[PDB]
């Protein structure tokens, strides 16, 4: 880890203030970074574009984040991005063009110094076996 003390990688995004675009009733942002893998944030009626950003609080290394879904199989077109004090924006996983399926959980190596988390559902892929399901983030983590 970069954190004293070592132990190893540190969830410095848990419990950081999450805002973005509304959430349907039960499943609010704060679920991003709640700790809990099984509590969603959903956006309202499955509207897209839909997005989330994770303040930090200031600049932190950040090794890898973790973007982790309900479950497997959804076909969802994201993108998600990296800020920091000084303004500097940058894609970590473009996945905007996205046919098939989406796995559980993404591991997105950053390694740079980071203030704000864009995870952004941008759509929907036709097909699969859960075409119903609205734009849905389980946990975002920051690995530092
Ligand atoms: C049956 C289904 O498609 N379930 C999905 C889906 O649920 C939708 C919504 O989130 C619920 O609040 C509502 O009661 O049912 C909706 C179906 O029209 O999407 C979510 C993820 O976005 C999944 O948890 C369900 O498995
Ligand atoms: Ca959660």
């Amino acid at each position: 880890g970069s954190h004293m003390a070592s132990a190893n990688y540190v969830n410095i995004a848990e419990n950081k203030n999450v805002s973005g675009s509304n959430s349907q009733s039960g499943n609010p942002l704060s679920n991003i970074t709640d700790g809990d893998l099984s509590s969603l944030w959903i956006s309202d009626n499955g509207a897209m574009p839909a997005n989330a950003t994770i303040d930090l609080e200031g600049n932190n290394f950040v090794d890898f984040l973790e973007l982790h879904f309900e479950k497997e199989g959804f076909r969802f077109q994201f993108k998600v991005e990296v800020e920091d004090e000084s303004g500097n924006r940058e894609t970590v996983l473009d996945m905007t063009s996205n046919t098939e399926d989406n796995k559980k959980s993404y591991n997105i190596p950053v390694k740079k110094e980071i203030s704000k988390i864009h995870a952004t559902i941008t759509g929907k892929a036709p097909g699969g076996s859960f075409d119903q399901a609205w734009a849905a983030i389980a946990e975002i983590k920051a690995m530092s």
